[PDB]
């Protein structure tokens, strides 16, 4: 039974389900799961879990995530992008340097709201302002962080660029927002997850298309994700009560990696095997001074282990 992250690409089209259901059916194992959904229309990385890999999607949902998106000035649909009905069509008439500036002004963080914008009385927009201003109960508005956006290109009426996220953030609201800066709205018409953390779209792989052997024999072993965090490996003679319950203590460490307090770090063994996941319960500089002292309290806190 093989236990990690499997790096999928969703082809346009299908839904994420529609991918966990495909890996589900030929890999015949006893769980799948997936972290951080992409709309049918677009297409890009996808996180798979597999087995207890599932166990550790909650770290990969908190990456970053870079996308490449493309966006129609002065078209307005309900949904936000072409796959959206057509609600509204205005007209646009700016300047490469207005656009521009509008898009870069989004850079940092600014509380948006789902895609709405009806063809209705009280509903078009009015409603997207207010609910924008936080003014709506059922439409309260998340704060996000846009890191970055770059590879800006401008071609007619069709823009494109390259945007570095904070999770929860939608594209196609982020498009509505610069539309609406320029007067004129906007709507996604194309829209790729180059990337999710360190996974690379280059680097997923199309489970449809790709034969049992190839997606099992393509899953990341739990030994090899979670890639940054810090890791701690203990005496292998202490692998068996760790597996059980059993907390970490000084003594019981042979070799740091660093870490500060509430920090989460990865337990291995001598022979390589990852046996679980826990918090430090002191820094690590102050390790030292824990020895010196024939003090041997707990050093890292159990937060899962990997009894696979
Ligand atoms: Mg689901």
């Amino acid at each position: 039974m093989k236990h990690g992250i499997l790096v999928a690409y969703k082809p346009k089209g299908p839904t994420s389900h529609d991918v966990v259901d495909e890996v589900r059916k030929k890999l015949k194992t006893r769980k799948v799961g997936h972290g951080g959904t992409l709309d049918p229309f677009a297409c890009g990385v996808l996180i798979i879990g597999v087995n207890q890999g599932t166990r550790i999607l909650e770290f990969y949902k908190d990456l970053k995530k870079v996308y490449w998106v493309k966006m129609r000035l002065g078209l307005i649909t309900e949904t936000f992008d072409i796959t959206g009905e057509v609600v509204e069509e205005r007209e646009c008439n700016v300047t490469e340097e207005e656009i521009r500036e509008a898009i870069f002004s989004f850079v940092g963080e600014y509380d948006q709201v789902p895609p709405a914008y009806s063809a209705k009385k009280y509903k078009g927009e009015r409603l997207y302002k207010l609910a924008r201003e936080g003014k709506i109960i059922n439409l309260p508005p998340k704060r996000v962080k846009i890191f970055k956006i770059w590879d800006v290109n401008i071609e007619g009426r069709d823009v494109s660029f390259r945007v570095e996220v904070s999770p929860g953030t939608y594209i196609r609201s982020l498009c509505m927002d610069i539309g609406y800066k320029l007067g004129c709205g906007a709507t996604a018409v194309e829209l790729v997850r180059e990337s999710v953390g360190p996974h690379t779209i280059e680097e997923s792989l199309n489970v449809f298309e790709a034969a049992p052997e190839e997606i099992e024999n393509r899953i990341i072993p739990l030994e090899k994700c979670l890639e940054w965090l810090p890791r701690v490996v203990v005496h292998q003679e202490s692998t068996k009560m760790i597996l059980n319950g059993s907390q970490i203590h000084l003594e019981m460490l042979k070799e740091w990696d660093g870490f500060k307090k509430g920090e989460v770090v990865r337990v291995f063994n001598e022979e390589g095997r990852l046996l679980a996941l826990a918090e430090a319960e002191r820094n690590s500089s102050f390790l030292e001074t824990l020895r010196k002292h024939e003090r041997q309290r707990r050093v890292l806190t159990l937060r899962k282990v990997f009894q696979t």
